[PDB]
């Protein structure tokens, strides 16, 4: 039985290769999630194919209709078996699917254009003249909106009343967004992701202050499902033998195609 | 019902308070775990009695006689409910006990005496022997261990990566043996050893005795692994899906940090 | 019963907030002096009206009708119960009305336009014209004036210091008037008149101005004297104790002091 | 008839004169506050004896025992029919006596013997290697009681729990205690006194950070009392004219025995 395994579309993570109009099957695939659940297959012995969500969202509710969408929306209606993907554990998720242990940290960052003006969060949060946004659909726009301290508070405000839209629909739109901002925009992402876009070309980005908080991407399975225990100790057995670190450095600082 | 924490004494997690010799329960300890399971009680409605093992050992299962002891050990054998304590989450103690998602994420560093000063135009600069753990291997010089009944022993016991091969083979075959009983027998062997023993613990104990006075303790190099502190479970028990949700929380809503920033760098004495 | 609390337009203490046009009563305001209402009810249980003065002047006494006008004014007869805004603690206005316990200190200051950092190694220094009222008294090529029906404009009026009576008798015999109705159009004139202008008003309203762009303007000198803003009620009224007790209560909370620095210099840039 | 004037043994508010021993009445006592209580009588219009309250104590409840002590349990009881000394207006000093309008502004300032790494009370309270009191029985141990700011509290508890005793009996010995611990204590004192202790000789005192908080210093009299409309009109009139600030200027500035 193959076992259909949803992921997204992103860098370093899941990429389609440079020529995978002549490929086909998971070899048109390359990424850090394509090496992951090639082991995660390896060590529980289950046959896979890897699929791009349809819509390329992470995973989020509606507009008070209940409905999940993405790649947990792909995981919770039996569309999928499990996701390899940059997924973050959050609480609304782990409430309605099974997150392994997390295989790699990771918080919140701000990258703007190349000291610093606002370095930290709050410096950022303070001044208006510089815009801020995040992805949509995503797990740092729903740490912002349920966020209780002040300024976070703040900072969400702010983000949902602008005029026009601050939020991207892709990281890479948000990139390319405050790559043509001529700083006059910054992105609320991921570290990893952002440590990612700082070491490739054109090097026009760069990441300021600390992590706004500290999370880990873990892989997702149907909630009761047969597979959360074999991934959760194949991601463990991962994680002692430094697999996972090889890994990360092979797809973040290996190839190093920047000055630095 | 009353269920108990069962939990280690370790700064800064659990740590007795002064006016201890008066006071009784859950007032005689202070710390981050104290107030970690203060939080998960909140979180999911129980009553918790502290209580501190008595072997002192954090948990490992001994060879011959597949017997676990520490925390781990009398988790499994049915004679605590929760362990809310600084105990790493493992893949040999994942397959006897449930753990929940880590609270507070850590790594393996090295712990050495803070060499002095060196002087030359008068600039004072920092001269250390060990910069990483390659050169802690191939050096013979400077005794280096870790300690028993950890997580960290049975990484470098379990370990194919060739330098941590070679230092787990020095550290089996070693006199006197450089394993110690206690993190705090480790931290005073290695400021008594002036420079020539090297501990191996945790980053975040690391930190925090790096911290506090008399500050004579550096850590060098980064950390060796990537690891979590995680709240262990006996085995197919109803508090695990508790446990994992009251951790998110804490997490999501910045009790873990807050918590860790004033037991950890709110008292910097140096 | 509603209570009706008679306000000015300053800022930062009372603005019009931008999405007003359909916003409705205590919605449609926001400032210092809203936030210092809305605690003062939350104290003493009460429901507030807010209201804006129609004559847009803060009280004084008319020459030779014996009449108020303003805020003091419409309080005294009866048209309002309470007055919270910027309102100084005078005795002109005490012998009329009740004055509770000032929350927030002030003094007359100076502000005249930021002139050009001065170029002589390379290094920029501020140059002013004015750095006391006494040189802004000897000195005539620079014109100078207050806010009229205001208590700058009275205590000019009632000083028998050399200084300020001389500044008196400039302001009473100027030609152009050097009085304006409102604040920001006397910021305005300081603005637009290339430094031949110099306002005098209240520090706090200095201070906000001076850290809100374009932040052209700078204030010379210390304060002329030492007041406080009181919240104003009518003489006899019930509500004079239990609003200073709640001034005294925010006063020992923090509340004013958070206020004060989350509406003056949170929101401050330049 | 004669009006009695309670009042404290304060400096620059009230001194015994340099030679008091052959004088009597009210001109044996010089300083800031016996200026305010001839410039207040004459205003008024009454004949006037100042008097020093018994106990040395400025004025708070005891242990439970719902009993008033010092000036404002002099005037509370009947004894004294006005205070002209540097009592500070608090909400429990309120509710049982008559506060005129402040005449001196002023706040909590923390005074150390003469690279100030102490700076801010935020460090004060982080570290524990320098000790800090306040004045026993004053109105800066009940602002730090009562309050509810953390940096504040744990400033309170850590006081209350100090061995031996860290409160001072009279503010000049808490000055000394500060002189002889070479370094070693903090004063938490108000800031008019810490001026004038920091411009006078020999000026090894020094005032860091700034003002915990603002307060201000008024004339009190008895619940109900006939007096207190007068007196704020008093202090009104004497403020409007600059009166207060002569005598302010007169004896924190005027001598000025020190190189400032
Ligand atoms: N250095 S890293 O980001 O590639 C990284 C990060 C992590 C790793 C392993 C690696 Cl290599 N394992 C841990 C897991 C292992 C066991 C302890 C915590 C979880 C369960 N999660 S983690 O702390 O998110
Ligand atoms: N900054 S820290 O070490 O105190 C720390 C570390 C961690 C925290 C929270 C904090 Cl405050 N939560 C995460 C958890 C939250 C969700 C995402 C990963 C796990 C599940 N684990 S963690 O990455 O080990
Ligand atoms: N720092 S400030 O100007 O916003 C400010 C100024 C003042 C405050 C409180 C604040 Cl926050 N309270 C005092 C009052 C409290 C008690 C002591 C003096 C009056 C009665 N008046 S004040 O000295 O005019
Ligand atoms: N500069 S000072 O400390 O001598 C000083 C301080 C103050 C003065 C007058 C002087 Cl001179 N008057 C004010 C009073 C006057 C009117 C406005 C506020 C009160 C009522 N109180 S104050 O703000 O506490
Ligand atoms: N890893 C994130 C992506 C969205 C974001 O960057 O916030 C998620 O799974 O939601
Ligand atoms: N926390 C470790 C022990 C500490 C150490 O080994 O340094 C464990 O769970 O075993
Ligand atoms: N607050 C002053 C008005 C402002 C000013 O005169 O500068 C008053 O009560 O009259
Ligand atoms: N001025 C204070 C006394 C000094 C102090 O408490 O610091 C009072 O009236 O209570």
């Amino acid at each position: 039985k193959t076992v259909v395994v949803t992921t997204i579309l992103e860098s370093p993570y899941v990429m389609m290769k440079k020529n995978h109009e002549m490929l086909e099957g998971n070899e048109r695939y390359e990424g850090y999630c394509v090496d992951l659940a090639a082991e995660i297959a390896k060590h529980c012995g289950f046959k896979y194919k890897l699929t791009i969500v349809g819509d390329g969202k992470y995973g989020a509710r509606d507009a008070d209709t209940k409905i999940w969408n993405g790649m947990v929306g792909e995981l919770v209606y039996g569309k999928a078996d499990i996701a390899i993907a940059p997924l973050t554990i959050t609480l609304v998720r782990e409430e309605v699917i099974d997150f392994s242990k997390p295989f790699m940290s990771l918080g919140i960052s701000i990258m703007i254009k190349k000291v610093s003006p606002i370095e930290s969060a709050e410096d950022l949060s303070k001044q208006t003249e510089i815009a801020y946004g995040t992805l949509d659909s995503g797990s740092t726009k729903e740490f912002f909106r349920r966020s209780k301290i002040a300024v976070f508070d703040k900072m969400w405000t702010y983000m949902r009343s602008a005029e026009p839209s601050v939020f991207v629909r892709t990281t890479a739109e948000g990139v390319a967004r405050v790559r043509k901002s001529k700083g006059k925009y910054a992105y609320l992402l991921e570290s990893t992701m952002n440590e990612y876009i700082e070491q490739r070309k054109p090097c026009d980005t760069m990441k300021v202050g600390g992590n706004l908080d500290s999370k880990g991407y873990g892989i997702a399975t149907p909630k009761g499902s047969s597979l959360g225990t074999p991934v959760n100790l194949a991601v463990l057995k991962l994680s002692e033998q430094g697999v996972l670190d090889k890994l990360k450095n092979k797809w973040w600082y290996d190839k190093g195609e920047c000055g630095a």
